[PDB]
């Protein structure tokens, strides 16, 4: 309902995704919390509740059922490369199945079910198409994703799209958060950040109008070198770029 969202978080198993559906439930007062997940295996990970619904990104009707009743959208799905030290993508689960079909996928059940806000959480490095990740396993995985933030841009919905840096599984709400535009953050020694902290930006862009319709590069301050933030009204105030 308007007033108490429910939220469909996809990836819920994932390392990001887990954080993301936990602080949905922890936080379950504003929020009610719902997971999509692949497998059985990925819904017992997160403790197995009734809210955890298993869908296939890339078969659409599969996942139609997940987005049924909700209000926002958290993608936090993602291409993962194999290893056979050499990495590959499974077949029928490359970047452009699985970063740009998948998340179209979710962006088209979204509209359907009248969602008021969906968030994408992407990767830095998406203005050079040279970039070395679109090698990986040959999958062009930045350039998929990318396609999939310029769909959401395009759709109607409000969106906010987060490019973060480098994950880092490193304790949250302990370092200054830094927003950026067009990679300029890549220049910096300021380019990751802790997976914990893009959880809370995804839940905190739920809770601000000046987070709508935005699109930025997530990055953070080492921890101690800066004031943790905790003000993220002023955060989403410095975006006003739209992808
Ligand atoms: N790794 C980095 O340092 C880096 C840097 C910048 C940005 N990012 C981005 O940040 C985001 C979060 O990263 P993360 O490492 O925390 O994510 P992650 O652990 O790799 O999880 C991705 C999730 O997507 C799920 N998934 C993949 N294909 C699916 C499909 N066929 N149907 C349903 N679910 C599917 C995976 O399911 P399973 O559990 O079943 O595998 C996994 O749970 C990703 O978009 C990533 O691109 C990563």
């Amino acid at each position: 309902s308007a007033n108490l969202p429910t939220v469909l978080v996809t990836g819920a198993s994932g390392r990001t995704g887990q954080i993301v559906y936990k602080k949905l439930k922890e936080g379950s007062d504003k929020f009610v919390a719902k997971g999509l997940v692949r497998s059985a295996q990925g819904k017992e990970k997160i403790g197995g509740e009734a809210d955890v619904f298993i869908g296939d990104i890339t078969d659409a009707d599969s996942i139609n059922p997940a987005f049924q009743g909700i209000d926002a959208l958290v993608i936090l799905t993602s291409a993962v490369p194999k290893m056979k030290p050499e990495f590959i993508f499974e077949d029928g689960q490359y970047p452009e199945q699985v970063d740009w079909i998948g998340q179209k996928n979710q962006i088209d059940a979204a509209k359907v079910a009248g969602v008021k806000h969906i968030v994408v959480v992407g990767s830095m490095g998406g203005t050079n198409p040279d970039h070395p990740l679109n090698k990986l396993g040959n999958g062009n995985i930045l350039v998929w994703k990318r396609k999939a933030e310029q769909y959401l841009a395009d759709s109607g919905t409000p969106y906010t799209i987060i490019r973060a840096g480098g994950l880092l599984d490193k304790e949250g709400g302990v370092r200054e958060l830094l927003v950026g535009k067009d990679d300029e953050l890549l220049q910096t020694d300021t380019k990751t950040v802790p997976r914990a902290d893009v959880a809370e930006v995804c839940i905190q862009a739920l809770l601000f109008e000046e987070a709508k319709n935005k699109a930025f590069d997530l990055g953070s301050k080492p921890e101690g070198t800066s004031t943790p933030t905790k003000d993220f009204k002023a955060l989403f105030s410095q975006v006003t770029s739209r992808f």
